[PDB]
Formats: C-alpha cells, sequence, structure tokens
C-alpha cells in the first residue's frame, strides 16, 4: 500500500455518496466525500444488492401492494382510460423512494472521516501528478483522481470540457412541464365507486397517452396514497425557454393541469380534480456531452448525462457509473499513475449507454405523447414499442460490465 489512491468525490448526492460507499471497503483507498422522489428499476437491484443496501431499500421503498408488485405501468388511453398494454419487470415492478431517505441511508452507513461538508468546489487544476480542488472556502484539496457528481448544474462539468477544448454544457428546459400531487387513496376510491369506475387503476400503477402530454399513477404507503404526475408538453418553438430566473418549482392551480387535459375522460379528470394543490416542475436535461472525462477528472450522474424521467432511470444509470467506478479505482492493481488511462476507459463503457438512455428518455416522452414518428396513436404499435422498450436498459449485466474495468492491454 505504502501511498493509498487519493480520491475525491465531489457532491453527496446518490451517485456520489455512493460511489464513496462503494469505495469504502477498499482500505488501500483513501476517498472523502465534498423531483423530491425517485424510481429504480431492474438494473438498479444488482448496484444496491452490491453498495450492501439490498435488505434495508426493499423495506424503505415503496411497492405496490401484492399481487400486482410486478407490474411497470399498464398503459392506457386518456380519453376513455382503455388499455394498450402493460410492462411487468418481475420482482421490482414499480420501486420508488423519497430522495432524502435513500441518500441518508447511504451516507449514514459511510463509515466516519468521508464525509466533508462545508466545501463546494470553484474550480479545479491538476499537473499529472496533481489535481487539485479550490474550495469557496478559499482552501483546497489535492488528489491522484477527482470524479465530479454535483449534479445537472455541475460546475465542475464545464471546466472539464473548456479543457478538454469543447463548448461548455448547461442545462435546457426540455419544454415539457410536470405538474405533481399526492392524495389519499380512500378519497378517490370514493369518487371512483361515485362514478361507476374501475377501481384497479387506483391499484395498479397507470400511464395515460393523450396528444402531449400523460398522466401517472401509482400507489405508494402500501396503497394508502397514491402519486400522480401529470405531464404537459408545447412543441411549437424547435428550442424552448426558461424564465431567466423563476426557480424550477412552483406551486400552480388545479384549473391550470385540467386545462391541458380537457380531451381526457373522467377517470383522469377526477385523479387531476383531486389534486389540491398541484406543484409544477420544469424538466430539464442536456444533449449528450462529447465526452465524460479529461486528465485525472470524470463525471458521473446527472453531471454527466440529466434526463427527462420518462423511463425512470437517471438515478439508476449514476448508480451503474457508480459500481463501475468503485471497481475501477479501488482494484488493488491500479495506481496513480494509470488514472488518465483508467477514466477513459470509464468513458468507453459507460459513455454510450448513458447517452443513449438520456436520448431513449426523450423518446419515451413522445412516445407517451403521440408523437412518435410511425407510430402516434396507433394502439397496436404503440403495445409493441412499450412492451418492449424498457428491456436493453433493464436486462444488462452489471457484474460482465465491471469485467472491463481494468488498465488496458498493449498486448
Ligand atoms: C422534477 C424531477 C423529477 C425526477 N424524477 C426522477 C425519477 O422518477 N427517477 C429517477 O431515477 N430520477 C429522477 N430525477 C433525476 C434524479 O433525481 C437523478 O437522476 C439523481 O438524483 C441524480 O443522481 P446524482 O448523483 O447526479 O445527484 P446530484 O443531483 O448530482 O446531487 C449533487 C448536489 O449536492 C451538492 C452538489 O453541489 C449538488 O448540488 C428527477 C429530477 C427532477 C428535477
Ligand atoms: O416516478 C416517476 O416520476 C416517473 C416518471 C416518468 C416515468 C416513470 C416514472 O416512474
Amino acid at each position: 500500500s505504502k501511498s493509498p489512491l487519493r480520491v475525491a468525490v465531489i457532491g453527496g448526492g446518490i451517485a456520489g455518496t455512493a460511489l464513496a460507499l462503494g469505495l469504502s471497503k477498499s482500505s488501500h483507498v483513501n476517498v472523502k466525500l465534498f423531483g423530491a422522489g425517485v424510481s429504480f428499476g431492474v438494473n438498479a437491484v444488482e448496484a444496491i444488492q452490491r453498495l450492501g443496501i439490498g435488505e434495508l431499500y426493499k423495506s424503505v421503498a415503496d411497492s405496490t401492494p401484492a399481487p400486482w408488485q410486478d407490474i411497470w405501468f399498464e398503459w392506457r388511453h386518456a380519453h376513455d382510460a382503455s388499455l394498450v398494454g402493460a410492462t411487468v419487470a418481475p420482482g421490482i415492478g414499480q420501486s420508488s423512494i423519497h430522495r432524502a431517505d435513500f441518500i441518508d441511508m447511504l451516507e449514514k452507513r459511510l463509515p466516519a472521516g468521508i464525509a466533508s461538508l462545508g466545501k463546494h468546489v470553484v474550480d479545479y487544476t491538476e499537473n499529472a501528478e496533481g489535481v487539485t480542488l479550490n474550495f469557496a472556502d478559499g482552501s483546497t484539496y489535492t488528489a491522484d483522481v477527482a470524479i465530479a457528481a454535483d449534479g445537472i448544474k455541475s460546475s465542475m462539468r464545464n471546466t472539464l470540457l473548456r479543457a478538454a477544448g469543447h463548448d461548455a454544457v448547461h442545462p435546457q428546459f426540455t419544454g415539457t412541464s410536470a405538474y405533481r400531487g399526492l392524495v389519499e387513496t380512500s378519497a378517490l376510491r370514493e369518487a371512483y365507486q361515485a362514478a361507476s369506475l374501475d377501481e384497479h387503476l387506483l391499484n395498479v400503477p397507470q400511464m395515460y397517452l393523450i396528444e402531449d402530454g400523460h398522466v401517472l399513477t401509482f400507489p405508494v404507503k402500501k396503497g394508502k396514497l397514491i402519486i400522480i404526475v401529470a405531464f404537459v408538453s408545447d412543441r411549437s418553438v424547435a428550442k424552448p425557454q426558461w424564465p431567466s430566473d423563476q426557480p424550477w418549482v412552483r406551486p400552480a392551480t388545479t384549473d391550470e393541469m385540467l386545462h391541458r387535459f380537457a380531451g381526457a375522460g373522467e377517470a383522469v379528470k377526477t385523479l387531476l380534480t383531486s389534486i389540491k394543490s398541484p406543484t409544477l416542475w420544469a424538466l430539464h436535461d442536456f444533449d449528450p456531452l462529447p465526452t465524460y472525462v479529461h486528465g485525472r477528472v470524470a463525471l458521473i450522474g446527472d453531471a454527466a448525462h440529466a434526463m427527462l424521467p420518462h423511463q425512470g432511470a437517471g438515478a439508476g444509470q449514476g448508480l451503474e457509473d457508480a459500481y463501475f467506478m468503485a471497481e475501477l479505482l479501488g482494484n488493488p492493481l491500479h495506481e496513480a499513475s494509470d488514472i488518465p488511462a483508467l477514466l477513459e476507459v470509464y468513458d468507453d463503457v459507460r459513455r454510450g449507454r448513458a447517452s443513449k438512455v438520456q436520448l431513449t428518455s426523450r423518446e419515451a416522452g413522445e412516445l407517451y405523447e403521440y408523437r412518435t414518428p410511425g407510430v402516434e396513436r396507433d394502439t397496436a404499435k404503440l403495445k409493441a414499442l412499450l412492451e418492449s422498450r424498457m428491456n436493453w436498459i433493464w436486462n444488462y449485466d452489471l457484474g460482465a460490465e465491471a469485467r472491463l474495468a481494468v488498465k488496458p492491454a498493449l498486448a
């Protein structure tokens, strides 16, 4: 060991917090760490299981009461609530957790010494022997390797991209906004009963499709609350804008929603009407980056590949980043002078998949809203694409990917 590997992780937010937990174990590594609700698919599982939290997650996270627990979503048309199809993810189904609670349960299993609160980074500089963080603090830290997990607005992203000779990249408003509510299930069963509606729609997660919008629901608190997220999209401007400075969240009225879902049937309308105080969220992402790495620094999580939530996939990609990165650093063979090269390996393994996840989250946005060329609102073709489209994401083998986390070959 003599000199262990010095690794800084910037951003205390799931990807970061989990890469630190990832690295913790290694002992020959020295590591320090500088929607108000989330979803996890089948491919997150292997990652969570790994980082030693299956057990705990599996208890704290919401799930759809049995036996409906394996259903990801039932897909329906908004206008009459009729069925288009269903995506089943056996085992996981609709799995979700309050963000606060997830992060927290990571960082509270994190052997003391690693968390390093006050500091956020404005800048960094590097030699080839050193990468040095500039805290606002006015102070500094220096390491062999720095992994930026500082989210969609990442400072570090654009230091890196400018260093690597690429244009900077900022959050782009997607044109889509989300009204979100949380509703007492009993209250809605009453309403549903009152209007002769199928009460199945409240027990199993649903997505209702309409032109330029969609509404999803899923039960939480073992069935007693319903999460409702009503998505609306304007595709008039070819590149839409959010007010120079509003925050990305604000409150909104129950009629500002209903106005956008005028074409929907009474199932959807009842759901929309049950939300008394809807918040609205402006959804941002960015185009895939030309690289995630330069020198001794690498981007993970939303800082690398922020995305629309339409495939419930963003966190999971952060977790796959984290897992692979833990395995890559933290492999006793690997040392300071390997870092530039090993990071460019991370890039080769991960950039493609995550970029393609970003893009297919935009594509899902359009599919759910009757905009996919070749498909639009056609029931049979919608069915076929919905029922297969998550596979390449879900059915990925993290184990095998880990085997690629190794110094090159030269041979
Ligand atoms: O839980 C969510 O907010 C979500 C949003 C879009 C698509 C799938 C999802 O689980």
